[PDB]
């Protein structure tokens, strides 16, 4: 459900901003998610350095439309895999890092706002796939977990 993918995308937004995570901690498809995501979006950064720097993320607005026009060109040949979905949540850490440099409104909570947008994306577009594929827990786990 969305539930599920919206604190998904939070805590990989936790993760990125160094936030604290009290307490039962993240699930362990969320750790084993924020591994593998961190990795990608260190290449990821590396790969789309020229464009993020010509680039202004004013606000959620802004980072919004840059998320639509980077899913548009992703997706463009409409494959889906794990590895582009994790590459959904590289780019949520990418946009919460030039929001973080950039943003304009003194808002710490405008990551809320970017993991809701980006959980809707991946519900609405990769949600019949994701459970076609096994889900996150027998699926994305068990394709991704130290063996
Ligand atoms: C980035 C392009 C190059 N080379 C490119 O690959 N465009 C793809 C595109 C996009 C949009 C926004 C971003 C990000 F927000 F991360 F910055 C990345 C990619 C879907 C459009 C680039 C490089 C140098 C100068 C301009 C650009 P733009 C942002 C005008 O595409």
């Amino acid at each position: 459900e969305f539930g599920y993918i919206y604190r998904l995308a939070q805590d990989y937004l936790q993760c990125v901003l160094q936030i604290p995570q009290p307490g039962s901690g993240p699930s362990k498809t969320s750790r084993v998610l924020q591994n593998v995501a961190f990795s990608v979006q260190k290449e990821v950064e590396k790969n789309l350095k020229s464009c993020l720097d010509n680039v202004n993320v004013v606000s959620v607005d802004t980072a919004r439309t840059l998320f639509n026009q980077v899913m548009e060109k992703e997706f463009e040949d409409g494959i889906i895999n794990w590895g582009r979905i994790v590459t959904i949540f590289a780019f949520e850490g990418i946009l919460i890092k030039k929001l973080l440099r950039q943003q304009i409104a003194p808002d710490v909570d405008t990551y809320k706002e970017i993991s809701y947008f980006v959980a809707e994306f991946i519900m609405n577009n990769t949600g019949e796939w994701i459970r076609q594929n096994g889900g996150w827990e027998n699926g994305f786990v068990k394709k991704f977990e130290p063996k």
